[PDB]
């Protein structure tokens, strides 16, 4: 209710949806537009290893795109510090500000911080046929666990908060992997 002195939100589209390493005062399910979520990023430190990389999500510019996720509000008075913590966790990523549309119609859309991987990033793999991606995911495991666990968790989370049509690429991939 009462206005706050400062505001900063970060949009989570990947693992942040289910697991967060930073403190937050609020969270909301919603979507951003003009980007699409694709498993075109390689993982060598989480869901895969060097020489056997996993596939994880990254955001790609898509004018007709939509990405359903969770926006997290950084703690008031600690936003700048928390951001720094995040900035330091991320190769050549870039941050941008975008409009976040809450699932709840009662809350008005607002600006959020978004972290996006560049082509320049060393782990970027790029597009590949779904069957191949699914295969790579099925066989990959890294310091944080199996790649399949990451895909399934993301799928479960999205499903829990919205219909399956919300993300065709994700659901399709899950199906291909589940076919096993």
């Amino acid at each position: 209710k009462v206005p706050r002195g400062s505001h900063m939100w970060v949009f989570g589209y990947g693992s942040l949806i289910w697991k967060v390493d930073f403190p937050y005062q609020d969270k909301l399910v919603g979507y951003i537009t003009n980007y699409s979520r694709r498993f075109w990023q390689g993982s060598t430190d989480h869901r895969g290893v060097p020489g056997k990389p996993g596939r994880v999500v990254t955001l790609v510019e898509d004018p007709a795109g939509c990405v359903w996720g969770v926006a997290y509000r950084l703690p008031v008075g600690k936003e700048e510090q928390v951001k720094a913590y995040l900035d330091f966790g991320e190769g050549g990523y870039r941050t941008t500000t975008v409009i976040f549309y809450p699932k709840d119609p009662t809350t008005k859309p607002f600006s959020v911080l978004l972290y996006i991987g560049t082509c320049d990033n060393p782990d970027y793999l790029g597009p590949a046929p779904l069957e191949d991606i699914a295969e790579q995911i099925f066989n990959a495991a890294g310091p944080s666990g199996r790649n399949t666990e990451y895909l399934f968790e993301l799928a479960n989370s999205i499903r829990n908060l919205v219909p399956e049509e919300a993300d065709e690429h994700l659901f399709a991939l899950e199906k291909l992997v589940k076919e096993r």
